[PDB]
């Protein structure tokens, strides 16, 4: 039992909400919230900008001191910093951007980062201004994911199709 509230059931693992992912991780505190972060933690905008600003931009200090020691992610990849007043970590996880030309095939790989964790809430990775398809996205999250994910979708008209269409 956690303390996830008012999901849609999609499989035994996968749960979904239309909430602000902010709003979400200061009410619930979870041990993970994951951050659809760019390779250099620039946390511009998008669900990044978010997260950030509501850490009052501890989060970008600390992400710039993360990338002056190791340098870049990979698309694909993952680090885990600290979840600030958000939660306890954050899992910053790069999909694939479509608008930059990344290879949307990355996006399985993206996904699989989710797996050292056993229970994360999240977006929808490429999503947004990342500009991969969300019911894509989402097809990937079921068909990946195998510990227990509670995805926050901000847009009620997204969530609603993501529902509807999904098989
Ligand atoms: O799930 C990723 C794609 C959705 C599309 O609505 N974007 C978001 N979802 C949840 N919280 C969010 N906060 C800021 C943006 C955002
Ligand atoms: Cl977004």
């Amino acid at each position: 039992v956690n303390s996830f509230s008012g999901y849609l059931k999609l499989t035994d693992n996968v749960y979904i909400k239309n909430a602000d992912i902010v709003e979400e991780a200061k009410k619930v505190k979870p041990t993970v919230v994951v951050n659809a972060a760019n390779v250099y933690l620039k946390h511009g905008g998008g669900v990044a900008g978010a997260l950030n600003k509501a850490t009052n931009n501890a989060m970008q200090v600390e992400s710039d001191d993360y990338i002056a020691t190791n340098g870049p992610l990979k698309v694909g990849g993952s680090c885990v910093l600290s979840g600030h007043n958000l939660a306890k970590h954050c899992l910053h996880v790069v999909g694939p951007n479509v608008n930059k030309g990344e290879d949307i095939q990355l996006l399985k790989s993206a996904y699989e980062n989710f797996n050292q964790h056993e229970v994360l809430l999240a977006p929808l990775l490429s999503a947004g201004i990342f500009g991969a398809d969300p019911i894509h996205s989402l097809r990937v999250c079921v068909d990946t994911v195998r510990t227990n994910v509670y995805l926050a979708v901000f847009d009620k008209n997204l969530y609603d199709k993501l529902v509807s269409s999904f098989l």
